[PDB]
DNA sequence: ATGACTGGAAACTTTTTTGTACAACACTCCAATAAACAT
């Protein structure tokens, strides 16, 4: 809807605390890939960025694919938000992970990425792959608070036998010849 | 009789443990920075 409708705004994935699910989100952004072409999708992994600050330009030289620039220090939250907002470029997403752990002493650098899709040219989509540990109560005020930002949030409950026994059917029956184990070990 | 006994006798000292209140503290970060290692 977001892509045919020309719309844009926040998704918040709060899943459950290790389940393995990192997964789940690359077999939509593959399949995207072969239907429709002509987007361009930037990855993010800031495993590397121990500081809550690089953030930012790590992921500024990817503007237009064949088209770059080079930093000069110190312009960050001038040139970013600039090209986003232009319609005649195409749909862009990002993706993030790990938003938890970029938070700080007063988490001014989420103010920023959570208004984009909310002011003029809404042209960017926010999914965040991260595990549940705090809702909105500290790193998200705007939240219970102002009438603008309306976030959706989906969550994952923790899959019981009726999902880790089914897993495990097509798991071992579609590569082996025969099973090495009885039925009554796996319940 | 009032003035003499035992008989009971109300405020009232003590503590006090309760919350708060404000003391540090290791503090992550920073912000050049400065020399060094390229130029």
């Amino acid at each position: 809807e977001h892509i045919c409708g020309k719309k844009a705004g926040s998704l918040y994935l709060s899943g459950a605390p290790g389940t393995g699910k990192t997964a789940c989100l690359s077999r939509i952004l593959q399949d995207l890939k072969k239907e429709l072409k002509g987007f361009k999708t930037i990855m993010l992994n800031c495993m590397s960025l121990r500081t809550a600050q690089a953030v930012f330009p790590a992921i500024a030289q990817e503007i237009c694919q064949e088209e770059v620039s080079r930093p000069a220090g110190k312009d960050m939250m001038r040139k970013l938000e600039k090209h986003m907002t232009a319609e005649k470029g195409p749909m862009i997403v990002l993706v993030l992970d790990e938003m938890d752990q970029l938070d700080s002493k007063g988490q001014d650098v989420l103010y920023t990425l959570f208004e984009w899709p909310w002011l003029s040219n809404s042209h960017l989509v926010l999914i965040g792959i991260a595990n549940t540990l705090d809702l909105t109560d500290r790193i998200l005020p705007r939240l219970q608070a102002r009438e603008k930002c309306k976030p959706q949030l989906l969550n994952f409950p923790p899959y019981t036998r009726n999902q880790i026994v089914t897993i495990l059917q097509d798991r071992l029956n579609q590569v082996s010849r025969d099973q090495v184990l009885d039925n009554a070990a796996v319940q």
